[PDB]
């Protein structure tokens, strides 16, 4: 009796909230997420749960690390919200099952108690130094790589203020040339065609100790971008 949230609309994923959330952003893909969860399966047999866990469980969503039926639903849930799903073996683990605790061809519930998400860390050494919150997946899968032409739409705020609006076209690697910071760069890197992102910088994957004076931009500031890769061509290596 709960509201179906497949794609396809195939019942597949059946959820009603027991508890609404607070505020109105849900979890993208990319965006680490952390929950509280108990399975059963459709008869009531319990195989499952993180209640004991000394910590959530946490994922990075929409990257298939866990079934199906899980990266669907929590795109649909706010913080603070905890729902039950009940899960088609076709959004879970299908005719194969999962030994011991999950038969082949397995309706599954579960309950879902969303705590918390944050955006993606890009960065290579995973010190927060770069975080995306994606707006609106691209669809391509390829991305540009060192040397790559790409054609950008970007908007630069420093404390919210607008300090760069550009539509340009440029070499991945060039990009301080055309006042662009390195990070920006490593984060176009990241993203897909036609993928609209949010994309946080902090100051050493910013312009540093240096800042940006014709842009108003200071020694050692965090800069936000909200960025739209629309299309490139990738050079040869």
């Amino acid at each position: 009796e709960g509201v179906d949230i497949s794609p396809k609309q195939d019942e597949g994923v059946l959820k009603v909230i027991k508890r609404e959330g607070t505020g109105t952003e849900m979890p993208m893909i990319g965006d680490r997420v952390f929950v509280h969860y108990t399975g059963w399966l459709l008869d009531g047999t319990k195989f499952d749960s993180s209640l004991d866990r000394k910590d959530k469980f946490s994922f990075d969503l929409g990257k298939g690390e866990v079934i199906k039926a899980w990266d669907i639903a929590i795109a649909t849930m706010k913080v603070g919200e905890v729902c039950h799903i009940t899960c088609k073996p076709e959004y879970a683990y299908g005719s194969a099952g999962s030994p011991p605790k999950i038969p082949p061809n397995a309706t599954l519930v579960f309950e879902v108690e969303l705590f918390e998400f944050k955006g993606e860390d890009l960065t290579e050494e995973e010190d927060g130094g770069i975080i995306r919150r994606i707006q609106t997946r691209g669809e391509g899968y390829a991305k540009p790589n060192e040397g790559a032409i790409v054609e950008v739409a970007l908007e630069g705020y420093y404390k919210d203020k607008l300090f760069d609006q550009r539509e340009l076209r440029f070499e991945i690697g060039e990009g301080e040339n055309l006042d662009l910071p390195y990070g920006l760069e490593r984060a176009i890197q990241r993203m897909e065609k036609g993928e609209h992102s949010i994309v946080y910088l902090k100051p050493s994957y910013a312009f540093g100790s240096v800042g940006k004076e014709k842009f108003q931009i200071p020694p050692n500031a965090e800069l936000k971008y909200e960025l739209h890769l629309k299309s490139f061509e990738k050079a040869k290596e």
